[PDB]
C-alpha cells in the first residue's frame, strides 16, 4: 500500500480523508498517522455518521463506515505540517457493499456495466472547465431588500506549480480568449473515475491558489449578465482491446458505433439536463447570441450543435464532444448519465440522422422523471437516489422561483 | 532546432507561443516546456480556436493549428522564471495550407511572388516608427459625457538595453528633435518578415519598459491637436544575386526599374492609404502646415513629396523612401500592399512623370474596394479576406462618424 | 502501481542497480542509468544480459538471457555517494519467457508453488541464524614454493550494524556477543516466507560485510575459520501453515501432530543426500566432529544436545516449530531451503516414521546423485541442473584432495 | 549556426578543431574565438599543413584546408576556461573536393554509395568496444634489452557522467576478469557513431588520469587473461523499414543472408582494417571468447557472426565478433558495409548455419582490393598507402629479439 511508503519517507502526521456528497462538495475529516500503520485499517475502514447531509437523510446513514482508496493516496502541498490526503467511499456495515447513495459507487457500478455488456473495454473522458477570476464580490439577500455586486503570468504560473505538484499533468493555459476574466486550464484525459477525481482536485487547488492571492475565483455557469458564460465540453471516446471502436469510415471518419451513441444522446438529451445542468443560473446559459449551443443536433462545422467532432489526424484519437454541460454539475453523475444515454442508443441501433449543416429546471426535471428508465437499466441507478435527487432539486427551484428580483420594483413598482 | 538548445542550456519551464491578429495586436498562449522537447511537437503544432478572434468569424476557424517557426525562439528578460518565446504561424489541418485570412502567410506569400516572378531575389526594408512618453493620461466616454485629459538618459539606455538583450541592432536614438515628449529609435534593416517581426517586438520591449519606468507610452498617430504626429518612414529596395537592381543612372543614381516602382507606388497610392493608414487618426496628420507629406509625387529635395531619395555613399546603399505610412499600419499588410504596388508598376512599365521640384478612411476604403486588381495578383490575396478587412474597418469609421463631441456643444449649444 | 516509480521521483534518484545470485551463491550486480527505469516496459520486459561467463551456467542457452526486476524489492543504498536504487532480478529465457532451468531463484519459487498445489498446506515459515566471526587481519597465500595462513586478532561496531540493516530494511531481534568464544557473533532477524527470507540472507551478508570493512576489521562466514575454537552455523526453524493454522501445532510428542512427525521422519530418511546443499564445502566437515557444539547423530530429541533436529519450548502452539541444526552458512539459501521442503514433504506424502525420540564432501556428493529421487519430483529440480551442481562442486572437492598440506612436512618431512 | 549559439551564451574564449589520421589518433589545433564569429569562417575553413603526419607523406598535402562541421559543436568540462570543441573535414584546395585518404571523407562516400545503390537509405551502427583498467604500467626497449611490467563505483560513476556531458545516451555498465570494462551507449549512424567512438575514448582517458589509474583498449595486454573486441551490431533499413526482418532461419531476410554471404567470403580481406595490428592476432586463439571458425550461427559460440535474439522485427540485426578495438572505426565500418553490399548485389549464399597473421591479412588485402574500389570510395593510391604504412610496423615486431628466446635458445 503507497500510504505506508510515503508515510516512513515524509514522517507523516495528519492523514485527511475526503469523499464527495450528493450536491458536490468534497466533506474531508482528519486523523492521526498511527491508525493508517495497520493494514486493518484499509481491511476494515472507520466508522462515520452523515446522516446530517443533504442528500442522505434517513435511518441508513445513521451508520456507514469509510473505505480508503489507497490508489489516490498523496501528500498535501499547503499545511504547515506533513499530511497524507486519501480519497474514500462509503459502505454499509449491514451488507458491505457500496452504498446507493454515493456518486463514486454509482460511476464504478457504470464502469463494471460497460465491462459485462462487451461492447467495450475502457471509457476515455476529457473535460474541459472554465471559471472566472475577480478582485472582489459581495452579496446578501433578506426581507428588506437584496444586493450583488462585483469589483498576467504570476498567478497563472502560480496554478500550474499547484497543480503539478498535487500531480497532474497540464497541457495549455487559455488566457482571456474571449472576456475579461475568463481562464481555462487544459489537462490530460484519463479513465471516467480518476478523471473525476482529477476535476475535484483541481477546483481544490485553483481555490486555494487564487485565495492566496487576495483574489477570488467561480465556477457559476454566467456570473455576469452581457458577458460569455462559461461552459464545460466533454470529449468521450470507447476503447476496446487497444481499439478505438468509435474510429471508422463515414461522416468525419467515425463507425455506425459512434453514430449510434450519438443518436441516443440525441434521443435522451432532455432527460440529460437534469445531471449535466442542475442549476438554474445554468439556464441563464444555452440562449442564442453567445457561444453557447441553442439547437439540439450533431455537426462537424457548425457552431450552434450541441456535439461536435473536432478533428484528429489519428484515428486513435477520434472522440465526440458535448458541448451542453456546464461546470456546476456533478462530475461523477453527468458522466455516468453520458455514458449510460449512449450505451441505450448502441443497444438499439438507432440512427442518428443526417448531420446538421448549414428549457428550465423545472422542465428538466419533469423530463427526468419519466425518462428514468434507461438510467435504471442495469441497475446502476435507483429509483430511490433518483426521488431523492429529484426533490432535492425542486427545493432549490421553488426556493428561486418564489422570490421577488430587483428588476421587479425597476419594473413595476410605479405601476 | 535551436530551442531544443536553448531549453537544454537554460532549463526553460515554460514556452510562449505568439502569434498576431488582422488588427495587428499580439495573442499569446502558454505551454509548458515538457511538450516542446520532442520533435513531434515541430511536425504537427497544437490545437487551437480562433473563431473568438475579431477578423476569423468564419466557421472554419473554430479548430486550426499553430506551428511555431523554430527561426525567432529567445528568452524573455522579464519573466522571473525561464520563458521561451516563439512565433507561430496558422495551419488548416483540413488541407495543411496556411490559413487564408493570416497576414504572415500574406507576407510569405508576397515573397514568393516575388520570388516567382524573377524581377528580384529579395527585398530589404527598414521602417522608422516614432512614439510618444507622457506621464498620465485619461480618458472616457459615455452617454452622459466623454473626457480626455494628459499629464533624460536613464529611460533610454534602459530601452536601448532591453532591446539588446532581447535581440536587436540598435543604430541611433532620438530625443525630442521637434518636440516634446517624442522619440524615435532606429535598427538595422532586414528582410520583410524578419522586419515586421522585429517591429512586434520593439512594440512589445518599449511598452514593458515604460510602465516599469511609471511612465505611459503611445504610438497613436497624433495624439496632441497643435502638435506634430507620428509618422513611420519606410524605406526598402530590391536585390537581385547581390545586384541593388534599383542602383541605376539618371536621376539621382537610379535605374528605370526603380522609376517604374515609383510610378506603380503613384498610380496606386490612394488605393493603399486603406492598410498605411488604416485609422481615423491617421488622417488628422495628414494636413497642411506640419511635417507630413502632402502631394503624391517624388521628389529628391522636396521635402513635401510623399517619396524620397536619400543620398547614400554608394549605388550598393540605394533605396526608396515613403512618408505617407503611420505607426498603426499592420506591418505584414502594409509592406505586402507596397510590395504588390512597385511590382504592378514594374510589370507595366508606368512612367513615373517628372519629379517634382519647388482625404478619409472611408473615401479610402471605397477607393480600395475598386482597386482591389493588383492586390489579388498571383493568389498572395483573396477577395474573402478583402471584403472581412473593408467591413471591419468600416465598423470603426461609423462608430466614430455617429457619435457626437465636445466642439460641437462648444459651437452649438447656445444656437 | 511500482514502489520504484514513487521512490525515483520522491528522491531524483540517478542510478538503479540490479542483483542476482549465481549458483556458487556470489550476487552479481550491474548499474543503469535511473532514466530507463521510469517506462513501464521496463518492468514488463526487462534489460537482455549474457551471462555465458559465470560459473555454473556454462552452455549454449547463457548467450541469450533477460534480466527480469522485481518491483517489490525496490530499495535505497545506504552507502553510496549518489542516491541510488537496488533491485533484485530473476532470470527468463527469450526462448519461452519462462524460468531459467538453472536459477536458484526459480528453483525456490518453483518448490513454493508445488507445495501449493499439493494441497498439504498454504505457506512455509523459515528463520535461519547465521553465526560469523570478527578478525583485526587476515593473510593467506599459496603457490608452488608454498603454503600460508595467518590471523592477527564493543559496542559501537555492533550498534553501527544493526542501524546499517535497521536503514536497509530488516528487522532486528537480538545480538549476542561472544556467548562461546572470543570472535563469534550474531544477529537475529524476524522470520518471513521462503524467498523473502533467502533475500533477507544475502543484504544480511552484503550488510555486514561493508560495515565490518569500514570500520577497519575484517569479517567471514566460512563454517570453521580456526582449529581450536567453535565452529559457525545456521539453525534453520521451519514450518508450515495452512489457512491461518500451524499444522504442526498438535497432541503428542512435545506437542507435534502427525504431519510434523512425518516431515522429521523424511528428514531423517533423506539427511544423507541433504548434505550436498546444506554443507556444500569441504571445511564444512571440520565443524561437523564430535567434542563441539555441532551434531553427530541423526535423530530428533526434546532436550538432548547431539541430535541434530529439535523441538524447541514455545508459549503458544501458534508458535511450534522444527529447528534443524546441522546446516552452515556456506550454503546457497534458496538450494538449501528448497532441498529441506522437499525432503519434508516427500516424508509427509509417504508417511514416513520418525521412530522415536533419542562424513565427506566426497561421499556427500555421491549420495546425493544416487538418491535424486525425491528432488525432481514435481519438476523444482532439474537432472541438468543437478548433473552441472556435482560436476561443479567435485573440481573443488578434488582441488583440495590433491594438495599438498604444511602439516605434512610435520609428519612426514624426515621419514 | 549552433556554434555562433553556444559562443554567444557561454563568452567562450577559445575553439577546438579535431580531425584524425590514418592510424586513428586524433590530431587537434586551437584558435581564438575571434574568427569563428565571422559566417564566412564556416565557408573556407583555415589554412593547414598535414605534409608532416605519417600516412599523408607527399607533395599533395603541402596545402590542405579544414573544413568544420557544425553539427559536432560542444563544450568542454575538462578544460579550465570555456572552450569550444568542433570536428573537421580535409578538402583539396585544389578541387574543394575531400582528400583521397581522409577516412571520415572515405565513410561519407561509402554512405552516399550505399543512397545511390538503392538498396536501402540508412545504416545503424552500433560497437561495443571493452577495455581495461590498471594501476600502473612500465616498459623499456633498447639495443641492452627489453622489458614491460604491470601493477568499485566511484570511478565508473564519474566515467558515466563525464560522458553524458559529452552528450552520449549512456545504457549500462558491464564490470568483469581483473580489470575488464565496457560502457554501453546507443546505437546511431555510421560517421555519428564513429565520432562517438573518438569522444568515447578520449573522455575514458581523461577521467582515468584524473584518479591516477591507466586504461587501455589494447586487444590483449596479458598473456593468460581474455582479449578486449569489438563486437559490431549493422542493420540497414528503408523508407522506415528493416530491410533484414523477414521470414527465414531465426527471421531473416533474403537480403540479410546476402550480406552474411558477402561478409563470410571477404572476410580474409576485411582482417586488414578490423584487425590492424600485429598484437590483435594474439587474441585470436583458441581457448578464450574470441571466435576462430569463420561462419554464422544464432547459437554456437565459437561462430563469427551471431544474430540476437530481439522483440520486435524492428530491431533485428546482424552481429559481427571478430573486429578489434584497435581497429580505425572509419575504416573499419566502410569495409563492412562494403563487403555486405557486394554481397547482396552478387547474391552470395552464404550456405548453412552452423551447429592467420598481419602478414597473410595484408598480402590477401592486396590481392583481394577489388570490391573496395568497386563505386569509387576507396582509391589504389590510399589502399598502397595503408599497405606500405603497415608493412613497417609488421616488419619491425617480426625482426625484434624477444625476452623469451633467451629463455628457450640462451643455453643452446
Amino acid at each position: 500500500y503507497k500510504s505506508h511508503q510515503l508515510i516512513k519517507d515524509h514522517d507523516v502526521k495528519w492523514v485527511d480523508l475526503r469523499f464527495t456528497d450528493t450536491k458536490g462538495k468534497q466533506q474531508h475529516v482528519t486523523m492521526p498517522a498511527r491508525d493508517a500503520l495497520d493494514d486493518e485499517f484499509f481491511e476494515a475502514g472507520k466508522m462515520f455518521d452523515g446522516s446530517s447531509i443533504a442528500g442522505w437523510k434517513g435511518i441508513e446513514a445513521s451508520d456507514m463506515i469509510l473505505m480508503p482508496d489507497d490508489s489516490t493516496a498523496v501528500l498535501d502541498p499547503f499545511t504547515e505540517e506533513p499530511t497524507l490526503i486519501l480519497v474514500c467511499d462509503i459502505i454499509e456495515p449491514s451488507t458491505m457493499q457500496g452504498y446507493e447513495r454515493d456518486p463514486r459507487n454509482i460511476a464504478k457500478r457504470a464502469e463494471e456495466y460497460l465491462k459485462s455488456t462487451g461492447i467495450g473495454d475502457t471509457v476515455f473522458v476529457g473535460p474541459e472547465p472554465e471559471f472566472f477570476i475577480f478582485d472582489e464580490v459581495k452579496f446578501k439577500s433578506d426581507i428588506s431588500g437584496s444586493m450583488f455586486k462585483i469589483f498576467d503570468h504570476e498567478i497563472r504560473t502560480a496554478m500550474c506549480n499547484a497543480l503539478e505538484e498535487m500531480g497532474l499533468v497540464v497541457e495549455v493555459h487559455h488566457h482571456e480568449v474571449a472576456t475579461a476574466g475568463q481562464n481555462e486550464i487544459g489537462v490530460k484525459f484519463n479513465t471516467l473515475v480518476a478523471k473525476a477525481d482529477e476535476v475535484q482536485t483541481l477546483k481544490y487547488c485553483v481555490h486555494n491558489v487564487a485565495d492566496a492571492y487576495g483574489k477570488t475565483v467561480t465556477f457559476m455557469p454566467k456570473p455576469l449578465y452581457g458577458d460569455n458564460g462559461s461552459g464545460m465540453h466533454v470529449h468521450m471516446s470507447i476503447s476496446k482491446d487497444g481499439k478505438n471502436t468509435f474510429a471508422g469510415e463515414g461522416y468525419a471518419g467515425l463507425s455506425e458505433t459512434a453514430l449510434y451513441f450519438i443518436g441516443g444522446i440525441i434521443k435522451h438529451g432532455k432527460a440529460l439536463n437534469g445531471f449535466t445542468n442542475p442549476s438554474t443560473n445554468s439556464y441563464k446559459r444555452l440562449v442564442p447570441g453567445f457561444e453557447a449551443p441553442v439547437m439540439l443536433a450533431y455537426s462537424a462545422r457548425n457552431r450552434s450543435a450541441s456535439i461536435r467532432i473536432p478533428y484528429v489526424s489519428s484515428p486513435k484519437a477520434r472522440r465526440i464532444e458535448a458541448r451542453f454541460p456546464d461546470p456546476a454539475a456533478n462530475p461523477y453523475l453527468a458522466f455516468a448519465a453520458l455514458l449510460m444515454a449512449g450505451l441505450d442508443g448502441i443497444q438499439n441501433k438507432i440512427h442518428p440522422g443526417d448531420a446538421a449543416d448549414k428549457g428550465s429546471l423545472k422542465e428538466a426535471l419533469e423530463e427526468l422523471d419519466k425518462g428514468r428508465a434507461f438510467l435504471t437499466k442495469g441497475g446502476v441507478f435507483t429509483d430511490e437516489f433518483i426521488d431523492a435527487y429529484i426533490e432535492l432539486k425542486s427545493e432549490e427551484e421553488i426556493k428561486v422561483r418564489t422570490f421577488v428580483h430587483p428588476l421587479e420594483y425597476d419594473l413595476y413598482y410605479s405601476v
